[PDB]
């Protein structure tokens, strides 16, 4: 990270770095322990360009690195749509977010870096970690992710909340799908339980709340 | 190791080769988290190659030290062949870049070197440590390597950069090869979906990040 | 056990005594692990006698501890020989490399001794833990095995049940010849005999025996 | 081709059209005779598109005036792009190579182009017609040519190095690739007899000329 | 060619390309007709290296060009020993006879060069292009070669001469060897009609025009 007294980079502690690659080792890089732990270290200092690919390549298994610099380009290309079409477009090119180039490519450039830029990056690295599988399976659509009978109801929902974490890009539009999609794909006994649906839900009580409320005498 | 007007000695830390023997013995010597620590490492001490014979006895199996060693010999053949073409050629002859003979045996005699010599033999260790092959099996051809069905392109194409960094020496010929047995050793399917493309890459993007983003569904 | 510009004397700090201990009970004392961090740890300080005293007894089993004493004062007995010979003979005595006698059974007497003594005990030390403790014909390359692999096997016996270095170092190429795979024995033919210069024999056997895998 | 210096164009005559046309059928529009032909035409003269559209249709099969023209477009295209990147920036567009346009349709317009989009229409046509296929088949991939049994080493290495100059533009990848491919993809025996030299520059000569002077007797 | 008028130097005309390619193509590359014309080329001019290169390359068949190349390579590691192995050693060193290097790679350094190291290279390059293969076979040892049941006697002597042309450096040799191998690795009946003949000279006829004019009639 940087310090600004003026700007001044250094290096990770091993300490971080040995914990960070036992943790993504065992709990698997999307559960919430080591989601809560990153951005913890996100906040707790001030990141460049160049510290995320020294994480990530120390962190990550290595065939999940190229999936996390996919997403990570893929991210910058939609930021640097948005950014053309502001008033004024603001002047943070695309280059600048990759740490390339003739004026963005080593640390003493980096150190520089102003406020926007690096709330820029933060946003697009933490949307850009989420992206990546366990190293065994690929992310299956709504309509393979089924509950079956003898089996706890809110596994379910778990589930098919990570599955709609994973691959949907807005979070309203990811929060509008998900109760529905729960419904529609239940148990049958359980859903007769929720087969009020509307008008037991006032607004402002989180509607995923009072579903479980209902099936929890099953088992 | 050497710290800095007159030049004095020092050792590592227990510490440092027990958790360094310990990381060889769990992950691999290839994984990127020791690949990530060895250059921590080393670019930011002053390693005389006794300090790298150390590194060498404490860490890894009775059979990768002669592996290691052999590839030393053959990276400093080449090496001390093309010092002799310069203009003028630098007078740092076979045996200061390995240790041995009467002129640089003995710790304060490599004590006291010059920055090239150890700038050179930083990048020769370096180069030596890379075609280390796993305690399992020796490498395979280029021709070998190629994906079946119901496996994620991301894991064939770190098989491929992986496979294509121990033999390749230089780094543009790796990054022209492996791009072309991407595009070749694929699976059928999502050959089709990589067929449109080659159609442009942008700037600040490389070619291998589109590939892995056009067949993110296929599993 | 440093001098700072006067000699002053420290103990060893009790992690890197502690991990010592780990590390000679995991793998054992002529593993190449223990063995170079040995060297790494000999080079970088002034190891005073009674301080490798100390480092072995802190160590080992009591049967190894008996070992290593016995052949330390064997190579002492033997380096003494020729202490003598060359000229102008030094005067370095037994009981200034044992750390016993009236004038070197203490810290401040063995404090001051001199660079040339150190360098003396130290060679004589690291080949006195070499020694710590029949068949030899049976080592063959077999199907599929790499060759690199081949030739650490039959580095290690050779070590075991030869006891001689000037020996065994023409033991193993003759061996590394005869007993490889026949598909790449051909393929070491045209080096047979010739040399080049700034390396041994077996290191260029490695450079033409990769890719048979 | 135009000459200025009675400055006009001429059309030449047709006994160059006779033999290009015998060339092009008999041998292959990508044996070496045509290409040192080709260039021998081509610098010694001054061509306007006009005149390439002449020839390529008046010496070849319909489907290799086809094949041709579709990556003449495709040479413009690129051409357009690295055009205007340039500081000063340059005023050669797509109508001005490509030989239509209200400014560019008649001989007379494009009879007056000076000396630099000559130069850069004869470093994109001539590219065109080396990737014109052969009227066998397709361009394969480089898995599927592979020396088999019986077959000698210097065509075959001759036909990887056609399918290395047609799918790869710049020569300095060319080099690297065809220099790693040439082995792993050969005959057991070749194989054996290339090994001990693997890698080894012995003196002032490339190393295709050791390799296939290793493996010569290899025929029966 | 070089005219000798600082001198002046030409590429070659288009015609004689033409019938070069021509008659490499149709016949062979070292069918006698094509050897009498190269002889008529390499004595009627004075050749430069780089002449020899454009003709070779303008005139072969991808596969053939290589392979002219690595006997070009290997005809110069003679020349380096037998040019310091006289005495006095001549001043004649590798990268002058292949135009490489940093001081004969281009037109202007090797226009001027002396009449030996022409000889050399033609010497070099003639013995260069007999070792040329045909298009896709290879040339096989004296040991498999047999006359057929059959077979004209005339015919069998023709390929016994075309392989003892390849595999032999000297030419006093490839005398004394084909007329030898000819009563060994004929027919039975050849065999028994030239047995009473064997090496007797009439008056001044060398020993092969006597052999097919006694197995002449064989149509059986």
């Amino acid at each position: 990270p940087v310090t600004l007294e003026e700007a001044r980079y250094k290096s990770f502690s091993i300490k971080m770095l040995k914990d960070m690659k036992e943790g993504v080792k065992q709990y698997g890089p999307n559960s919430p322990y080591m989601r809560t732990l990153l951005d913890s270290i996100a906040h707790g200092h001030r990141l460049i360009p160049y510290d995320w690919e020294i994480l990530a390549k120390s962190s990550l298994s290595p065939s999940q690195f190229l999936q996390f610099k996919t997403w990570w380009i893929d991210g910058v290309q939609e930021q640097v749509r948005r950014n053309r079409a502001a008033n004024p477009p603001v002047n943070i090119d695309a280059d600048q977010l990759l740490g390339i180039g003739q004026n963005w490519s080593t640390i003493s450039q980096q150190a520089l870096m102003q406020n926007e830029a690096i709330e820029q990056v933060r946003a697009i690295c933490l949307r850009a970690w989420e992206k990546i599988q366990d190293p065994g399976s690929a992310c299956p659509s709504f309509n393979t992710v089924r509950q079956g009978s003898k089996e706890p109801y809110p596994d379910f929902v778990a589930r098919l909340q990570d599955v709609a974490q994973k691959s949907i890009a807005d979070e309203k539009a990811r929060k509008v799908i998900v109760e529905l999609m729960a419904y529609e794909n239940a148990n049958p006994e359980c859903q007769s339980a929720i087969k009020p649906l509307k008008g037991k839900v006032p607004a402002g009580s989180d509607v995923i709340s009072e579903y479980v409320k209902a099936c929890d005498g099953i088992g």
